[PDB]
């Protein structure tokens, strides 16, 4: 996250880190054994860390637990990012409590003007790498559809949506892929691409998760 704050430890409580030996992307816990991220941060041998705060240091609240499978959605086109999700079932669940926690899933898309909350241990420099230790937020509003058109022409399907700062200094980057935009208490977006992070007239692009609704609820109820 480029132009964020510190979150504070376990405030955001549906935030995991997947991690193969190192973190390398984000996710958010829906259930206490299903975590929702993004199907380009796939891989096997994945490890889902919740209640995390500092990634480098156990200071207690954490849960690790490995992942049974991934499933990636079967539309998943990698040169497009369209359909842009995956879901991940634990091996055994979560403890839920204030600090480990799920969202929920949202009952009708957002608007834009919307403000959000996108957090996650992703680069905080548009120029060079710089990861945190702790986890990083930012509040961000959805942009308007022919704002993001005009931002990337022929790259945005309706799976997406734009969110940010055209003025640059402000977005999600490297690092925070397949982590949450909550709107309202509401599970909105996944952190997904942009060109470049935090450069004026490229906002972040997610994958708009209210069209994946039903989806979602087929998959987990068959597994
Ligand atoms: N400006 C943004 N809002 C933004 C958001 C998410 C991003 N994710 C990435 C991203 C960039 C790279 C390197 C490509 N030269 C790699 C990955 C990547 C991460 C995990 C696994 C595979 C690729 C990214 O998610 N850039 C991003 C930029
Ligand atoms: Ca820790």
């Amino acid at each position: 996250i480029v132009g964020g704050y510190t979150c504070g430890a376990n405030t955001v409580p549906y935030q995991v880190s997947l991690n193969s030996g190192y973190h390398f992307c984000g996710g958010s816990l829906i259930n206490s054994q299903w975590v929702v991220s993004a199907a380009h941060c796939y891989k096997s041998g994945i490890q889902v860390r919740l209640g995390e705060d500092n990634i480098n240091v156990v200071e207690g609240n954490e849960q690790f637990i490995s992942a049974s499978k991934s499933i990636v959605h079967p539309s998943y086109n990698s040169n497009t990012l369209n359909n842009d999700i995956m879901l991940i079932k634990l091996k055994s669940a979560a403890s839920l409590n204030s600090r480990v926690a799920s969202i929920s899933l949202p009952t009708s898309c957002a608007s834009a003007g919307t403000q959000c909350l996108i957090s996650g241990w992703g680069n905080t420099k548009s120029s060079g790498t710089s990861y945190p230790d702790v986890l990083k937020c930012l509040k961000a509003p959805i942009l308007s559809d022919s704002s993001c058109k005009s931002a990337y022409p022929g790259q945005i399907t309706s799976n997406m949506f734009c969110a940010g700062y055209l003025e640059g200094g402000k977005d999600s980057c490297q690092g925070d892929s397949g982590g949450p935009v909550v709107c309202s208490g509401k599970l909105q977006g996944i952190v997904s691409w942009g060109s470049g992070c935090a450069q004026k007239n490229k906002p972040g692009v997610y994958t708009k998760v209210c069209n994946y609704v039903s989806w979602i609820k087929q998959t987990i109820a068959s597994n």
